[PDB]
């Protein structure tokens, strides 16, 4: 019975928490010296790409309301909190010569300090998609190898300013999503590929993302880790991939190829220093090569890996060039009119709790990761502006979703997966990228009509009751 899952089913030192990213919650987009990110620009110049034409100028105003969020996190009672630093908040021009923003540094110090004063461990992501527009404009951001050294300078600033208090770092969050939705489908910032080339740019972007991650890891391990004694890893997008027909060799290979193109793309480089065999074969000359020094730097470049999980799909074989077609699979939601899971508030999120278990087991089996966190797992409310607060806060479906997924994490730990922590996504309803504000992922409700007033959902209350202390 999943409804009974609690902290006493986990080791005493198992880490529970919640999450956010800077662009999605902070606001103060031009306050306290922040420079623009590619997401400010995308939402400003291309509001048609956003459901409701909205943007993160104000988001849910966590920049000004940080003390209120810390009070929420204290009452919630979980050990940890995962957030990202906005690169163009601390470095408005992305590179050092664009200026060092002291006030932006003070904001993160205030947040870290409030978190530690309340017994909450900060888990901090350097890059959650908000590339400085200055670097995007000067040289194409992640399209250019120039991004590697600038990300390193930025990482080093953060390690220096915060590393005495921050002990868990992640270089990147979902570089998969960043690369694919930014450069293959062109639906997320910087909006390319839909002037862009979905057949070449996602592979260059991912290549530079990997090299940025490698160089920041090397920087931390060689220059900060002995003095600061923290850990550094990375968070990856995952989706469970199931063969459509369990007895079809062709579907078994296709589901594995889908895993290769989503997770393997990033996991194999940090495991053996090269891309998956299947990507080499299907992408060919369009997949960049790592130099021997790059391979050596990438291999084993983490102290832990976080996985982000939402949903699952059946997979079968497919029937000029583009990342989406290179995978050579067709996704399927149903077997004989039975969907793999029911929909959440979003039609792409089919609830399949076993998938987080299979994705954990798969990651240990294939990549032999010694330390794994679930860095994101969560579900969105059905869209409804007709509900009063007593009704909107009864998130039965999210409560069941978390219970079921956390139960599956425990199952994966019984299978031998060394999971060290689990972070629900998200702490607050927030800006859901291309979907804007209508998609609510929070365990804490936001009232968009009244200065983003916070109110806990039943899921938050159950997390506190079941997992506090
Ligand atoms: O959309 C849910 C969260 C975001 O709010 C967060 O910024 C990000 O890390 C994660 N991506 C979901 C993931 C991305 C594309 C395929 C669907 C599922």
């Amino acid at each position: 019975d999943a409804t009974r899952i609690s902290r006493s089913d986990f080791p005493a030192d198992f880490i529970m928490g919640t999450g956010s990213s800077a662009y999605q919650i902070e606001g103060g987009a031009r306050d306290g010296g922040r420079g623009p990110s590619i997401w400010d620009t995308f939402t400003h110049r291309r509001p048609d790409m956003i459901r409701g034409g909205t943007n993160g100028d104000v988001a849910v105003d966590s920049y000004h309301l940080y003390k209120e969020d810390v009070n929420i996190l204290k009452n919630l009672g979980l050990d940890a909190y995962r957030f990202s630093i906005s690169w163009s908040r601390v470095l408005p021009g992305g590179r050092l010569s664009g200026g060092v923003n002291k006030e932006g540094i003070n904001y993160y110090n205030n947040l870290i300090d409030g978190l530690l004063a309340n017994g909450i461990k900060p888990f901090v992501t350097l890059f959650h998609w908000d590339v400085p527009q200055a670097l995007e404009d000067e040289y194409g951001g992640f399209l250019s190898p120039r991004i590697v050294d600038d990300f390193c300078e930025y990482a080093e600033l953060c390690f220096w300013e915060f590393g005495d208090r921050v002990k868990h770092w992640m270089t990147l969050n979902e570089p998969w999503t960043f690369s694919v939705h930014g450069y293959a489908t062109g639906l997320y910032a910087p909006g390319r590929g839909r002037t862009g080339n979905p057949g070449t740019e996602p592979y260059w972007v991912t290549h530079h993302l990997l090299l940025a991650h490698a160089a920041a890891v090397e920087l931390y391990k060689n220059k900060f880790q002995r003095g600061q004694e923290g850990q550094i890893g990375i968070s990856h997008a995952t989706q469970w991939m199931e063969p459509w027909d369990e007895n079809s060799a062709s579907d078994v290979e296709a589901a594995a190829r889908a895993l290769d193109f989503m997770l393997g793309w990033f996991m194999e480089p940090i495991t053996s220093g090269d891309y998956p065999k299947s990507m080499k074969k299907f992408v060919g000359s369009r997949l960049p090569k790592f130099s021997p020094e790059q391979s050596k730097m990438l291999k084993g470049s983490y102290d832990f890996v976080g996985l982000n999980y939402y949903t699952a799909s059946y997979v079968t074989n497919a029937s000029n060039f583009s990342y989406n077609t290179d995978i050579h699979v067709t996704y399927e939601t149903d077997r004989n009119g039975v969907p793999i899971g029911p929909q959440s508030g979003s039609d792409w999120l089919l609830i399949y709790p076993e998938g987080i278990r299979k994705i954990l087991v798969y990651t240990k089996k294939t990549y032999n990761v010694p330390l794994i966190y679930v860095t994101e797992n969560g579900v969105d409310d059905v869209k409804n502006t007709n509900l009063t607060l007593s009704e909107a806060r009864k998130d039965s479906m999210r409560l069941k979703y978390l219970q079921d997924h956390i139960f599956n994490v425990r199952q994966a730990m019984n299978d031998g997966v060394n999971v060290k922590g689990y972070f629900a996504w998200s702490l607050l309803d927030n800006f859901e990228w291309g979907e804007g504000y209508g998609v609510r992922f929070g365990i804490i409700h936001i009232d968009y009509n009244d200065n983003f007033a916070r109110y806990p959902k039943d899921s938050a209350v159950w997390l506190m009751n079941s997992f506090h202390k």
